[PDB]
């Protein structure tokens, strides 16, 4: 019981006494705390069952996210961006994408030393890359989600490419051909396999066990995040369906990340909750499914993958409409928690 | 005399009459009365018009901005948006712009009725869409335009492109030959009836009946938009012939509705109208138009229309310069109206 | 040593007396006086340099480039954009890049007199572009930069594109080969040598000689500018090594420009000076290097160079990141002046 409550949430016991502790632990509880809140989690302990996730898939990838991390949080301190800010992990879990997708895209095979290179500058960059988009999304009152991220692994991969020498990345081509869908060759069972794989595909593992994981971290920080989550996948998979994606996209989760994502971020996370708010959840998470098919299309010209980009699209799409109604409420950002403190905060005003 | 006055303008004693009525009978006003607002005009009848020519030209394209833009109305009811601004169909041009688009570059033949479900999600969107810019667009004191119907249709367009099973689109290929214009063949003829087909463009009408239906609605409303209307077809024909645009595309109109929808903006309904607004108005025509052929290129390598994309961009431009003298002056949104109305206002201020 | 400060910073003296003059001789003042601010300096004497060194490599690139800087200069006048602005060369720079690389990358051929009415026109629209930049980017406190002449010369570029048949434009096609980088093929000679040429192609001028006079202009204005140039030169190089750029592109110079602006940016003319603020804008040159080879990848599909793009997204996101120490001290825009003039109201104000 108590026990339960203290691995919960965001963790709050753990947090003051890690206050404590030398600045390596603390280094520590920072990167791990990090490393979930690309779902919206400030569990350290779920950050440690993402990070396990991490190395059940791929060793190398994992590592890469490691140290894309920790070297984020590192960057943070020494340009002084905040502090209270990166101990919550603001600042770590787009090094982590960083790392994680430069290492999934790169073409030059497992355990290429030279990768943390370029993996180093882009997650040292974050921070800065953070806070500018920080100092113009304030103004509406907005956070900054994976943008840094997104915005840094397009450039590595475009100024790279694939045709490159020292760091070559993977073939993306714009579709030229026919795809004919036969509609009775589609499999159920991977279907709906669909759903764990796809919220695993959030950090580009596409391994049904660590999509598994990750629910399971979801899950011990707060029950409303898993629900979105696999909502999300859900719909981005019936969204696949809908608009005649070929069948393996949809298997490999391919077409759920982003809309897992939208529906985590705008159902519980910034929109106090409500059966109003849930609506307008599920209708976010479908545009940014097929938004998700636009963008992808449209990246596809210039040799990269659409990444989380349409996520941010249409989360900030929702999270600026104005509207005559209160039961559709957006959150102050200082205030913003898991979505259960925010539904009692939410409570407590009302 | 006065029957002329009360078909003319804004049409405000409909307005208060249509108060009163069934609900039924109101959202036909203000899907009527949003219809014609693509051109900046609040009349019911001229919207009436506008329909009867999209009928005249195709019976599957008038179906489908009917349906877009009547859906776009009730999710604007729905979302509880605005009362008022809905009533005067701010959130309807949009809709039916999205709906006459989308059935206009659909490869999958007319009264294709699968149609209707991607053009129902995108009508439905153009509400939350205008909201959201209309949230940026507030802080310059800027109007939303036409950037949902672009955001929508671009969507829709790349998503799907010419190779999808479901919902094929048309080909756009960028150029790749040197097409050699021989200035003997040119036809004065359809050089100038490029003025009324390219007013009639801005529906993705090209017959050139219907563009001089298009007038004449907009000549029942107001002759200042009538005349800044046909002379900004007229400077988009002269750039299309500057720019050495193949002649079909300058006959078809290609090139006219964007510099037409551009000067009947800042010439009338956003700038108090003067003689330096005129010339302002024939600048920011002729840039549009410039313009127009970039975007119309950089788009095409996406397999994408240039669309509405090139007006909004010169639209706001200019509307965002600060200037030293009293003759350029930009009206508050919340005061912006018909142009005869808005230099009425002009002349009582000043 | 009265003259050496005459002749150095912005030139005040010079300043009052043009005042008195006949309107010509001041346009020259505001023409000599902008054309040499694309490297931020207010020297008329230098911009005579720049002239000079325009000419040395081609006549009509530098012809070219003084009729789009006279003709943006008048069109600021035309509009009353502003005075003491437009007297300090704010409105000029823009026009001459537009005109320098309206001119270079023209496949017309050299002496194409038809090429004077686009540059013209792009030259003279200049003013309007800046003005709605500075309305947007008044509210964060921030400079246009070269973002006017980016948009004008893109949309020549793209409108036109090589498949034109008035204004052809040059090939620029994304790379589709594996380019072996035979690393004993490296010459030490030409790869120091890219330091002057690196500074040269600015103005798009890769001639050493007009580098090193280039260098002497900025050297006469402020010691620091010409520090901080050589330095993002070098930083600029050594990314391109560092990217696997081919040599050719290095030894043109290709790959410093951009850096070489960006140091100039950040480390004197926006922010104070201080070994803090000397490390980040050898950081912002090395992430500007990075991100102007992502540019140039992805503008290569449009057909259109990378031109002044890298520089001015990293200068705005640098200029944009927000810290919690007072070393990096971002100075009010109404204050900006030479790096010693700023370095002087620095120490005043601490």
């Amino acid at each position: 019981i108590k026990w339960v409550s203290f691995i919960s949430g965001d963790m709050a016991a753990f947090g003051e006494w890690m206050k404590g502790q030398f600045i390596l632990l603390q280094i520590m509880d920072w990167v791990l705390r990090g490393a979930a809140q690309v779902m919206f989690v400030n569990n350290p302990l779920s950050g440690l069952i993402i990070f396990a996730g991490l190395i059940l898939q791929n060793r190398w990838w994992a590592l890469n996210g490691f140290v894309g991390t920790v070297f984020a949080t590192i960057s943070a301190l020494i340009l002084c961006q905040n502090r209270g800010a990166i101990a919550a992990g603001l600042y770590g879990y787009n090094g982590i994408l960083v790392g994680l997708l430069m290492a999934v895209f790169s073409n030059a095979g497992d355990w290429y030393w030279w990768l943390l290179l370029p993996n180093i500058f882009m997650s040292m960059a974050c921070p800065i890359v953070s806070s500018a988009l920080a100092s113009i999304n304030s103004r509406w009152d907005l956070p900054v989600f994976t943008l840094p991220f997104n915005i840094l692994v397009c450039l590595h991969m475009v100024a790279t490419g694939h045709y490159n020498q020292y760091f070559p990345q993977i073939l993306i081509q714009p579709t030229t051909s026919m795809s004919n869908l036969t509609w009775s060759e589609l499999d159920y069972a991977q279907l709906f396999r669909s759903i764990p794989v796809g919220i695993g595909q959030v950090y580009g593992c596409d391994n049904a066990w660590t999509g598994g994981i990750f629910m399971i971290a979801l899950f011990i920080s707060s029950p409303i995040t898993f629900a979105h989550a696999t909502i999300g996948s859900a719909v981005g998979m019936v969204s696949g369906l809908a608009l005649a994606a070929p069948f393996k996209n949809i298997y490999m989760g391919l077409w759920g990340y982003n809309c897992v994502l939208a529906c985590i971020a705008i159902g519980g996370m910034f929109y106090a909750l409500t059966w109003q708010t849930h609506l307008l959840a599920v209708a976010c998470a479908f545009f940014c499914a097929y938004l998700g098919s636009a963008i992808g299309n449209v990246m596809s010209n210039f040799g990269l993958p659409a990444c989380t980009w349409p996520f941010c699209l249409s989360a900030l799409t929702f999270l600026l409409i104005t509207t005559e109604t209160k039961f559709i409420h957006k959150l102050p950002l200082a205030k913003v928690a898991y979505p259960e403190q925010n539904l009692r905060y939410y409570w407590k005003m009302k």
